[PDB]
């Protein structure tokens, strides 16, 4: 089992967004207590098995989010967990804009999210569908008995120190 190190991306949310089913209804709440990697390895274990790549998920997970977007679709971007800001700049603050999509910045909120998601063309057909049909893993159900499963209703909560990333 994993202990030393682990992945460097979030599939729980990524796969959720890809899901075609009416899971969005349960997404209205989502886990507001962060999810441990223990569940990530499980969820990703299914996607990777279908034939998924790291750069793919990482691309969808490393997607940028605008301030006006969240205003319309709050709780859809920036994953479920985050904290620890950055701030500072030296010459100017940071802005969320796509070089391949100028209008995207001044485009609808829903179109914005899809704009980036579509940009990431590093995902395979089998992986794209695998993420949506990934289904809620056993662990995911135990932690998310509300949205997933229909019996579980417990929670422990693990603490640690892990973080990174942060590009342009």
């Amino acid at each position: 089992k994993p202990t030393e190190n682990n992945e460097d991306f979030n599939i729980v949310a990524v796969a959720s967004n890809f899901a075609t089913t009416d899971l969005d209804a349960d997404r209205g709440k989502l886990p507001g207590k962060k999810l441990p990697l223990e569940v990530l390895k499980e969820m990703e274990a299914n996607a990777r098995k279908a034939g998924c790549t790291r750069g793919c998920l990482i691309c969808l997970s490393h997607i940028k989010c605008t301030p006006k977007m969240k205003k319309f679709i709050p709780g859809r971007c920036h994953t479920y967990e985050g904290d620890k800001e950055s701030a500072q700049g030296g010459i100017g603050e940071a802005i969320v804009d796509i070089p391949a999509i100028p209008r995207f910045k001044d485009l609808e909120p829903m179109e914005q999210f899809i704009a980036q998601v579509d940009l990431c063309v590093d995902c395979t057909t089998g992986c794209l569908k695998g993420l949506a049909n990934v289904q809620c893993s056993d662990l995911l159900k135990k932690w998310l008995p509300q949205r997933c499963a229909t019996f579980a209703s417990k929670i422990q909560g693990q603490v640690d120190k892990i973080k990174g990333a942060g590009g342009d």
